[PDB]
DNA sequence: CCGACCACGCATCAGC
DNA sequence: GCTGATGCGA
DNA sequence: GTCGG
């Protein structure tokens, strides 16, 4: 209610930049602006007021001035009514259909889910799955269902080999009340950066008990697919969900878990901090920095805490990593 | 003024 | 056939 | 689009 009109406006602008104009950096600029504004504890009264926040520049300030004075933004109103642009933007909501595919589909008259349905031969495997679960994929996942999903994942993984180590990351691990998907990081003592079907066997067991229902992509270290909780007789059917499974070398596992648990703000801050202490932390490792800025060999990591110890930072619970 | 910004593994395309 | 680029959603 | 070297 505070600045929702402003944040929706910026978010909508972001989407058109990404999906229609294919300007990913403007996309992020608008989102960044929208985020900082979403956190501002005051109802913005002018573009000048908003420009004081990091991420809001001259143009977004001008756009806010227009929105506040007229209650709308001419450019956005025009874009919304544009048949071509609104269709391109809409099609990208289908997983598998990015800005490029959406643009090509619209160029040849394919503009709706209905048109996609009757042009199956023009969709790749991923896109067909995205169309099939269009609705389910836009629904969020309540934490209670995420817990039920975790139960199955951890149970089957252990059933395949009790030596596997699996961790469900994402906002879920930080305690979020709802998730958009499930991200499982996996490792095994037999797989390290130096020596090594570890992923395949887990994916297969999950398909055998009918938890995983579809495959978007699958290689030796990353699986992206679809899964669904079993429903009891009578009870309605749970919606299909997106699930990713990543096999990560044991010696890089904890740097992986840290990264994939975030938040993104927390990662940026933790990385920034590390640099201060003379360390460079990435998704895979934490390495010391020489006085001339040269990175040394990766330091041994056997828990998230080790990472924190290295940079002399107190261990913070996942729940307390909002930033 | 003008370049950074920019998760990377897997599916599929463009080219040889 | 293979190699590298591109699209895509992480 | 915004920031900043
Ligand atoms: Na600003
Ligand atoms: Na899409
Ligand atoms: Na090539």
């Amino acid at each position: 209610t505070l600045n929702g009109g402003i944040t929706d406006m910026l978010t909508e602008l972001a989407n058109f930049e990404k999906n229609v104009s294919q300007a990913i950096h403007k996309y992020n600029a608008y989102r960044k602006a929208a985020s900082v504004i979403a956190k501002y504890p005051h109802k913005i009264k002018s573009g000048a007021e908003a420009k004081k926040l990091p991420g809001v520049g001259t143009k977004i300030a001008e756009k806010i001035d227009e929105f506040l004075a007229t209650g709308k933004l001419r450019k956005l109103e025009k874009i919304r009514q544009d048949d071509t642009s609104s269709s391109i933007n809409f099609l990208t909501r289908v997983s598998g259909i990015g800005p490029s595919a959406a643009r090509k589909f619209v160029d040849e008259g394919i503009k709706t889910l209905e048109d996609l349905r009757k042009n199956e031969d023009k969709l790749n495997h991923h896109q067909r799955i995205g169309l099939k679960y269009f609705g389910d994929f836009e629904k969020r996942i309540p934490r209670e269902e995420m817990l039920q999903m975790q139960d199955i994942v951890l149970n089957e993984v252990k059933k395949v080999d009790s030596e596997y180590i699996a961790t469900v990351c994402g906002s879920f691990r930080r305690g979020a009340e709802s998730s958009g998907d499930m991200d499982v990081l996996l490792t095994h003592p037999s797989f390290t950066s130096e020596s090594t079907k570890l992923l395949h066997q887990v994916v297969e067991q999950l398909q055998k008990v009918h938890f995983i229902t579809d495959t978007l992509s699958k290689g030796e270290t990353k699986f992206m697919g679809v899964c669904q909780l079993p429903s009891k007789n009578d009870e309605k059917e749970y919606p299909h969900r997106r699930i990713d499974i990543r096999l990560i070398p044991k010696d890089q596992y904890y740097c992986g878990v840290l990264y994939f648990t975030g938040s993104d703000i927390f990662n940026k801050n933790m990385r920034a901090h590390a640099l201060e202490k003379g360390f460079t932390i990435n998704e895979y490792t934490i390495r010391p920095l020489g006085v001339t800025g040269v990175a040394g060999e990766p330091l041994p990591v056997d828990s998230e805490k080790d990472i924190f110890d290295y940079i002399q930072w107190k261990y913070r619970e996942p729940k307390d990593r909002s930033e």
